[PDB]
DNA sequence: TAGGTTAGGG
């Protein structure tokens, strides 16, 4: 059994009809749901418009996935990795991006050192180690691209990222006015 | 479209 936050999904942009039972009924499909519940104001009842579904294993979820695109009550839904609460109160953790900011890499590292750790993850489109503006002097960090938001998420939840024999830092990467607008 | 559940008392 794998962790309950690796085990469970955020969905978005619920109709204001869903409710567990039809939640329940239709993500069921890939999978033996261990909860499934949407979220209601704590006092009008009324629909928050998101709710989460916890499957039995991560290969239940990875099938939910790739099942994508979800229509739940005539409604497109926006299934997502659950971001814990502790990690959800950092700048920018719930956004729906595709390159991530990869801190405290060694300076010898190439290329091929990033995509032998990153390609079990998604198809990778772009990869970029950052240097210094006229000094050429590396910076210790990469950025990388996917085509899919959902291999950022699925690293970003994890702790630990091995990158040239060296564990290194991941983020979802905020833009230049993202991150001075987060300090 | 971010949760129904976070610092004691020795």
């Amino acid at each position: 059994k794998e962790p309950e936050q690796l085990r469970k999904l955020f969905i978005g942009g619920l109709s204001f009809e869903t409710t567990d039972e039809s939640l329940r009924s239709h993500f069921e499909q890939w999978g033996t749901l261990t909860d499934c519940v949407v979220m209601r104001d704590p006092n009008t009842k009324r629909s928050r418009g998101f709710g989460f579904v916890t499957y039995a294993t991560v290969e239940e979820v990875d099938a939910a996935m790739n099942a994508r695109p979800h229509k739940v009550d005539g409604r497109v839904v926006e299934p997502k990795r659950a971001v814990s609460r502790e990690d959800s109160q950092r700048p920018g953790a719930h956004l729906t991006v595709k390159k991530i900011f990869v801190g405290g890499i060694k300076e010898d590292t190439e290329e091929h050192h990033l995509r032998d750790y990153f390609e079990q993850y998604g198809k990778i489109e772009v990869i970029e180690i950052m240097t210094d503006r006229g000094s050429g002097k590396k910076r210790g960090f990469a950025f990388v691209t996917f085509d899919d938001h959902d291999s950022v998420d699925k690293i970003v939840i994890q702790k630990y990222h091995t990158v040239n024999g060296h564990n290194c830092e991941v983020r979802k990467a905020l833009s230049k006015q993202e991150m001075a607008s987060a300090s």
